[PDB]
């Protein structure tokens, strides 16, 4: 079996996939579900064989044995010429963002407001955020913190899938996937934009990127990055330039993860992959970008150069960082999931 | 070491075979075995010499080394003005084939229908059907998407072995040899008239021969060419006089394949063997018919007009063209063989 069969995530995530088992000849090939937690599953079950991951998608693969195989990676400015493959990974900054307009809103007035988090379980959009005001109000009713949000895979008849769109006939809201409207990065973003909610929880990268004629989308040609703040930790406010000063925390790049016994398989068959249809590869875009998906975020994030190799053969622990999954560890015991009670044995 | 050994796949071709070898005065004999793969074994043992293949196991045979010795040849129209043997071949039309009366069957509707194959690895009945839905559908799961099959030479337990009846017993129930009452061309073909399939890919020749009399066999004979249609790619529905743009592919001719050091003395061998038991041979048929089986196909098939010469000598590659021998790589990165795992180190 030669193919590796890859998981997509959501319909709009199949059609990409199914474009590059076509141009790479079967090389890769589709499997489907609604949610990156099922498809995690698919991936236990042999039934797929990778898929790239936010780092707290990570922590739940990993705790399921599931390992890292090779890192996304993006544009850099320090050491900004060894080979993108070999140039060690810079990470990200998770930062919360809101409307300039509104004002006496801050970190510490957050309480009670209207939030719009990338999906749950996510890094920026969850972990961190929700990790912080767990240890800072010191209780674990984060569910009950802000008024409303949107929160895509919180439970859907509850508060935090209260401001979540779905997709155009409004279907399946609150689903963590791209159909949402308010799904991942940019559906946080957006979520933001028309003033559904007051902060959002994102990277940096995500709102340079969908500011100033970035995105030619019909949602986002005319934002402004003046229109946006940032809050940080301090209690003070800062326009998104200085992200670097004021940002919640440094995060692990997304990833690609399969089992083990599957690894090096998947990750030789990634490298040729990339050479053929990456940032600069043969055929991009005379034939298929594999990190492009026109701003939304598809298979991989569209500012990915390639991926990138590992330090040894790294586990979810030595690739997210030991400080991270203490973070993310914590957090964890203010709520369980299906995933990690089933899985929790393997770990023990 | 003159003698050639002929490999027979099953008991039927067992009996023709030796009467060939009858008559041959021994410079023709045979050996046997259950299946096509089993024979080239033989072959690649030095158990026996030489057999007549479908393009599809040309390439298994190829992959172990083997080499294309003469093609099967059949009545052309144009370019008859060479000797059969001298004129260039043209290769055969693989096609989809549904009932007329089965209305809203189109190429677009063909998932969890019920199908018909000639054997798994064979041109039309399988690489050629089988690696469009594969490429189209973006998934290597071909074993889950017609409902229930006969795909003689697939796991028998499985349901691409559903519908596959056997022998007049109900023995040997998805044997890829003649014994399999829906085996090969013909087989296929019947299992569509006898409403056990709604589709079935063969040859477009297959279909003309076996309706409207063309074969006096019970199940054939009151068979009535109207009553049938062709599946196109673009999704619409001909008659079968549209097989010229209403096909699925353009196959390559069943060839004789040997061990690379035995082709010319087999060559040498086959040439004068149908010049005499051939077509028009000094014997046909006061002693023995060599393309005539009884509307069953035995060794070759019984459409053909002699073996003709290859342009130099081809590689399997050559023989196959680079887009066939693609297509096919392709389609065989969602399975495995144990023969192509062998051959893959065990060959010069
Ligand atoms: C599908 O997968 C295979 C990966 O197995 C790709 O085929 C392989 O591609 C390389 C080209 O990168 C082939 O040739 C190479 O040539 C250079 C010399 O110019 C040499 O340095 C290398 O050692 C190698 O020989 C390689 O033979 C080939 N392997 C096979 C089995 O075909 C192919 O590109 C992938 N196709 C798509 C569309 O992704
Ligand atoms: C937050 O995210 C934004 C966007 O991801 C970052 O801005 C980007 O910064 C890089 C360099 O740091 C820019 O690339 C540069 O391009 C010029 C040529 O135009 C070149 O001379 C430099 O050597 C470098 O390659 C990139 O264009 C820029 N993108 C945009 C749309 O502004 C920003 O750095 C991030 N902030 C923090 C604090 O990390
Ligand atoms: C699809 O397959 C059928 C059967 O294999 C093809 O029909 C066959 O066509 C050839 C000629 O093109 C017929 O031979 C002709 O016979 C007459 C005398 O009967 C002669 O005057 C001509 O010069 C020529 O030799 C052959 O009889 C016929 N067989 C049957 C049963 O109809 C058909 O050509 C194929 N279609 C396509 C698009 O390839
Ligand atoms: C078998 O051997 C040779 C071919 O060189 C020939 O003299 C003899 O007639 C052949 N016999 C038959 C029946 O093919
Ligand atoms: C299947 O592969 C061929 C190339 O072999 C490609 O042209 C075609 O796009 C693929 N199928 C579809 C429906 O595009
Ligand atoms: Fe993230
Ligand atoms: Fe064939």
């Amino acid at each position: 079996y030669t193919r590796v069969v890859w998981c997509a995530v959501g319909p709009e995530e199949q059609k990409k996939c199914q474009q590059w088992s076509q141009q790479s000849g079967q090389n890769v090939t589709c499997a489907t579900a609604s949610t990156t937690d099922d498809c995690i599953v698919l991936v236990l079950k042999g039934e797929a064989d990778a898929l790239n991951l936010d780092g707290g998608y990570i922590y739940t693969a990993g705790k399921c044995g599931l390992v890292p195989v090779l890192a996304e990676n993006r544009k850099s400015s320090k050491h900004s010429s060894l080979d993108c493959v070999l140039r060690p990974t810079e990470g990200y900054l998770a930062v919360a963002v809101v409307k300039k307009a509104n004002e006496g809103l801050t970190w510490n007035s957050l309480k009670d407001k209207k939030s719009c988090h990338t999906a749950v379980d996510r890094t920026a959009g969850w972990n961190i955020p929700m990790g912080l005001i767990v240890n800072q109000t010191g209780s674990c009713a984060f569910d009950e913190f802000f008024s409303q949000s949107c929160a895509p895979g919180a439970d859907p008849k509850s508060r935090l899938c209260a401001l979540c769109a779905g997709d155009d006939q409004g279907l399946d809201k609150c689903v963590p996937n791209s159909k949402e409207k308010y799904y991942g990065y940019t559906g946080a973003f957006r979520c933001l934009a028309e003033d559904v909610g007051d902060v959002a929880f994102v990277k940096n990268d995500t709102v340079w990127e969908n500011t100033n004629g970035e995105s030619t989308a019909d949602w986002a040609k005319n934002l402004k990055r003046e229109d946006f703040r940032l809050l940080c930790l301090d209690g003070t406010r800062k326009p998104v330039t200085e992200a670097q000063s004021c940002h919640l925390a440094v995060a692990p790049n997304h990833a690609v993860v399969s089992r083990s016994d599957r690894a090096a398989h998947v990750e030789q068959v990634l490298l040729h992959q990339q050479a053929l249809f990456g940032k600069n590869g043969k055929n991009c875009p005379d034939k298929f970008c594999l990190f492009k998906s026109e701003t939304k975020n598809l298979l991989f994030n569209d500012n990915t150069e390639c991926l990138a190799k590992l330090g040894g053969r790294p586990t979810y622990e030595e690739y997210l960082g030991t400080e991270y999954v203490t973070a993310i560890a914590n957090l964890k015991k203010c709520s369980t999931s299906p995933l990690l009670e089933a899985c929790a044995f393997l770990t023990r």
